[PDB]
């Protein structure tokens, strides 16, 4: 009696992370869109650059707020209440844009999820590993199912959430983002007693008592000099919202500047590509509303194609593993997400930025850099969500250059640049 061929707790842990997957995305989703309504009935004071510039921000945020999550729950609160209690504030974070608010909750909104999901997330993938004692074959077959459930909620959120908003409007969707996180909670309380070890209920690594101190010291120094730096903003007048997000942007791309000045061009790649995936949700979720003929179905659902296409090659590239260089597989897999934004410069190319084109153009372009992201996935994992963190506190600064007027260029420089450091990727390795 296996879940797959893996052990059953890899069941509750599978669900979970498909719960809050669905919570995050079914979110991520109709958020932008949520935000182009809310300046649209005035409700919210900014421009539609900047609104998009949030989306790439929070991003960023949540996956640094990841950075730092194992560590708590491994020196301090344990893996399995971190999950939980990551979970608590997730869903409270969906219950707030749930409410009958306007701009007022998107900042608490923002704040609840950065931190729900930083306790969460790297501490589920923590967890998967527990259910594998430490030379097992099984575990790389364990972590890639688990990996399918968090593309698999990814998937049908989209889908659900985005139909929900087009019938019910935007508070009745978050709701249901919240509703999801609440069953994964369900399943992962009640699922984990059953399976999960008891030892992980406390911090595998506890503080010891000499090392209480120069931590309090560490993180006091830290958000002493983040507010001192705040203060020192408003004080030159630099208090705007693009200005925080600067510094939000200095902050992220900062942190691996300096982890280094304490591989280069892998983590350069790396953070290349996540920047061009991770603006599916931003500059292609803007263009999917602008320029596409989809009148028959909720805009949102293009969200689907990107989790779609990485369940539907996962099972092809299965074999290509079986059936016969790392840096290769970032080189060429950023080539490919620099030919998606290059097939997304022919259509206002040829038929120019004003009126509407076909829907398989995001197809086609979504199909190019997934195939790029199933090189990037096999080839520490606080690092993984840095080189994703670092991408989109770039895209905070470069999709903000994306409008209808520039839609060509855009995609033809980002799309070309991508592609010549993919080959001098080539020249180097
Ligand atoms: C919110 C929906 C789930 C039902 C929870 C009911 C109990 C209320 C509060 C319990 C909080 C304690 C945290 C439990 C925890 O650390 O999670 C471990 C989990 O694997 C099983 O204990
Ligand atoms: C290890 C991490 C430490 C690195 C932190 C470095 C931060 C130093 C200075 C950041 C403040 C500048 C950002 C604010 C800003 O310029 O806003 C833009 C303003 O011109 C918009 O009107
Ligand atoms: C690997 C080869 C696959 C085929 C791709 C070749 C096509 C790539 C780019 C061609 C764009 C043509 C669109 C029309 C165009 O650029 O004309 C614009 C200009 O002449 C009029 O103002
Ligand atoms: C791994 C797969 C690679 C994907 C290749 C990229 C796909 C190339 C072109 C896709 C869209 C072409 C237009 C189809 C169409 O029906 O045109 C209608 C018209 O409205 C065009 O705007
Ligand atoms: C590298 C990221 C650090 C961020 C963590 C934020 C938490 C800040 C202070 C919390 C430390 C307090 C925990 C101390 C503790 O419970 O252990 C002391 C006992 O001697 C051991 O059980
Ligand atoms: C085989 C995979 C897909 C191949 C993708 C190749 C596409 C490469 C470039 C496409 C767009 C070329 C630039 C067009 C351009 O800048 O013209 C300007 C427009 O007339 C208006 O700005
Ligand atoms: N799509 C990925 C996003 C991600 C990238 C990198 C690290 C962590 C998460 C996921 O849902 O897991």
């Amino acid at each position: 009696k296996t879940f797959f061929g893996q052990p059953l707790g890899l069941s509750t842990l599978f669900m979970t992370e498909m719960w809050e997957r669905f919570s995050y995305y079914g979110m991520r989703a109709i958020l932008l869109y949520y935000m182009w309504f809310l300046i649209s009935t005035g409700d919210l004071h900014i421009t539609r650059a900047t609104a998009a510039s949030i989306m790439a921000i929070y991003a960023s945020m949540v996956y640094l707020s990841g950075t730092i999550g194992g560590f708590v729950a491994d020196r301090i609160i344990g893996a399995r209440p971190a999950v939980f209690w990551g979970g608590v504030l997730i869903m409270l974070g969906h219950i707030v844009l749930a409410l009958p608010f306007g701009a007022s909750a998107l900042f608490g909104s923002i704040i609840l999820i950065i931190i729900g999901t930083g306790f969460l997330k790297p501490n589920v993938s923590t967890l998967v590993g527990t259910l594998y004692d430490e030379h097992d074959r099984r575990r790389d077959a364990g972590f890639s199912i688990f990996v399918f459930g968090i593309n698999l909620g990814a998937f049908i959120a989209p889908l659900i959430v985005g139909a929900a908003q087009e019938a019910a409007g935007y508070h009745v969707a978050f709701s249901l983002a919240a509703i999801g996180m609440f069953i994964g909670l369900l399943v992962y309380y009640f699922g984990g007693k059953k399976t999960l070890d008891p030892h992980y209920l406390r911090p595998t690594d506890p503080l010891a008592p000499e090392e209480v101190k120069p931590l309090l010291v560490k993180v006091s120094l830290a958000v002493a000099g983040f507010i001192a730096i705040i203060v020192v903003m408003n004080l030159v007048g630099w208090n705007s919202l693009p200005a925080y997000i600067n510094l939000l942007t200095i902050v992220a791309i900062a942190i691996p500047v300096f982890y280094f000045a304490w591989y280069i061009p892998l983590f350069i790649a790396a953070v290349l590509f996540w920047a061009i995936e991770e603006q599916g949700s931003v500059v292609l979720a803007t263009f999917a509303a602008e320029r596409v003929d989809s009148s028959w179905f909720p805009v949102s659902w293009f969200q689907s194609l990107n989790p779609l296409f990485i369940m539907l090659y996962t099972p092809f590239f299965a074999w290509l593993w079986t059936a016969w260089s790392s840096p290769t597989k970032f080189a060429v897999g950023l080539m490919f997400a620099g030919l998606s934004f290059l097939l997304m410069a022919i259509p206002g190319a040829l038929y120019g930025t004003s009126g509407k084109v076909s829907p398989l153009w995001l197809v086609g372009s979504w199909a190019l850099v997934i195939l790029g992201e199933m090189l990037i996935s096999p080839v520490m994992m606080s690092m993984w969500f840095l080189s994703s963190s670092v991408g989109s506190a770039l895209n905070a600064q470069l999709v903000t250059l994306y409008n209808a007027k520039s839609e060509v260029a855009y995609f033809s420089y980002f799309g070309l640049g991508s592609v010549v450091l993919g080959i001098v990727l080539v020249f180097l390795s």
